[PDB]
C-alpha cells in the first residue's frame, strides 16, 4: 500500500488525512499537532466547520517547527453553498487561505452541488423553514473554481457530494478548462457507493471517502440507527486481524483505491487511525465488508431536499 495516489493534475494525494468536522475550537489545534507528529500529511478542512483558524495555528507550527515541510503537505478546503455566487468564490477562498495560514491550497471543493442565498447564515431559511436557492448555475460556480488554479490560490480543484449525473454535467461544461480531481463522497461499509466510485475513477476522479467509521459524534445521531464500531460482523474481521474495528474500516476504502479521512480529537485514536500501513484484508474480507450496504446516509442534507440541485434522489 503506497501512501500517497497520483492525481489528474499531476501531484500526488495522500491516502490517509485527518477530519476536522466537530473537531472542537479548543481541542483541534492539538489535535492537528498531534496527527503531524504521528504522520499525516492531509487534512481536510471546511469554512463551515468554523475551525479552521484553528487547524490554522498548528499547520502553522508544524511548520515553523520544521516537523514538515508546506511540500509535504496536503491541506484541503471547502466552498461553503452561500458562496455559489461567481464574485463571492475568490474571497471565499482566501478567507480559507488565511485562516488556515496558507498561500495555496493543495484542494478546494465545491463542498455541496447545492447553491444557497450569500448572507451570513450558513443555511439562510425563508419564513417557513425552507433553505432559499441561488440561482447560480453550478457550471458557473465550477468556471469561477478554474479560475482559483490560474492564480495560483489552489494547486486542484474538485466537487463533494455530487452524483453522476451532476459529475457527467461538470465533465460536459462547455469549454471545461479542468476536470476535477477529486469527488468526496460518504463511503463506508453501510453506503458502498460501487456504482459512483466506479464511475469517478473510470474517468481519472479520485474519491475520498467521508464519515468512514459512521460519524459516531454526529449531532443527530438515534438509537435505532445502525452502527458500524459496534456491527459483531465487523468487529470479527477486525479480531481476525488482531486490529481495531476502526483500523478495520480505515483499511477497507485504502484497499479500493480511496482516500480516506477519518476524524478524532483523541491523541491515542488519531494514532491509532493512522497505523492501517501493516496488514491487509482478504478478497474475502473485502467482498463480506461490501455486502453490508444498506444505503444508509449520516449526510443526507435533509433541509435541502426540494433543491433543484439536490444530490441524492438519484439512484447514484
Ligand atoms: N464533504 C462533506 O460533505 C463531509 C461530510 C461529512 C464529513 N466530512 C469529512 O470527513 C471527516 C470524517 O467524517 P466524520 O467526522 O463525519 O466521522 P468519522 O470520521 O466517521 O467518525 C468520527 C467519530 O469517530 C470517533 N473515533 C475516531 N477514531 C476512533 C477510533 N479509533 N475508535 C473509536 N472511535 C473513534 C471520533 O471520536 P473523537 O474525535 O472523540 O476521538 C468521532 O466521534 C469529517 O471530520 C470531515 O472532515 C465531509
Ligand atoms: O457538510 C459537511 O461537511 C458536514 C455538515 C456541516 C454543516 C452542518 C450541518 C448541521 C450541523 C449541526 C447540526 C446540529 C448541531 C451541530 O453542532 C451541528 S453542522
Amino acid at each position: 500500500m503506497a501512501s500517497r495516489i497520483l492525481l489528474n493534475n499531476g501531484a500526488k494525494m495522500p491516502i490517509l488525512g485527518l477530519g476536522t468536522w466537530k473537531s472542537p475550537p479548543g481541542q483541534v489545534t492539538e489535535a492537528v499537532k498531534v496527527a503531524i507528529d504521528v504522520g499525516y500529511r492531509h487534512i481536510d478542512c471546511a469554512h463551515v466547520y468554523q475551525n479552521e483558524n484553528e487547524v490554522g495555528v498548528a499547520i502553522q507550527e508544524k511548520l515553523r517547527e520544521q516537523v514538515v515541510k508546506r511540500e509535504e503537505l496536503f491541506i484541503v478546503s471547502k466552498l461553503w453553498c452561500t458562496y455559489h455566487e461567481k464574485g463571492l468564490v475568490k474571497g471565499a477562498c482566501q478567507k480559507t487561505l488565511s485562516d488556515l495560514k496558507l498561500d495555496y491550497l493543495d484542494l478546494y471543493l465545491i463542498h455541496w452541488p447545492t447553491g444557497f442565498k450569500p448572507g451570513k447564515e450558513f443555511f439562510p431559511l425563508d419564513e417557513s423553514g425552507n433553505v432559499v436557492p441561488s440561482d447560480t448555475n453550478i457550471l458557473d460556480t465550477w468556471a469561477a473554481m478554474e479560475e482559483l488554479v490560474d492564480e495560483g490560490l489552489v494547486k486542484a480543484i474538485g466537487i463533494s457530494n455530487f452524483n453522476h449525473l451532476q459529475v457527467e454535467m461538470i465533465l460536459n461544461k462547455p469549454g471545461l478548462k479542468y476536470k476535477p480531481a477529486v469527488n468526496q463522497i460518504e463511503c463506508h461499509p453501510y453506503l458502498t457507493q460501487e456504482k459512483l466510485i466506479q464511475y469517478c475513477q473510470s474517468k481519472g476522479i479520485v474519491v475520498t471517502a467521508y464519515s468512514p467509521l459512521g460519524s459516531p459524534d454526529r449531532p443527530w445521531a438515534k438509537p435505532e440507527d445502525p452502527s458500524l464500531l459496534e456491527d459483531p460482523r465487523i468487529k470479527a474481521i477486525a479480531a481476525k486481524h488482531n486490529k481495531t474495528t476502526a483500523q478495520v474500516l480505515i483499511r477497507f476504502p485504502m484497499q479500493r483505491n480511496l482516500v480516506v479521512i477519518p476524524k478524532s480529537v483523541t491523541p491515542e485514536r488519531i494514532a491509532e487511525n493512522f497505523k492501517v500501513f501493516d496488514f491487509e484484508l482478504s478478497s474475502q474480507d473485502m467482498t463480506t465488508l461490501l455486502s453490508y450496504n444498506r444505503n444508509w446516509r449520516v449526510c443526507a442534507l435533509l433541509s435541502c431536499t426540494s433543491h433543484k440541485d439536490y444530490p441524492f434522489h438519484e439512484e447514484f
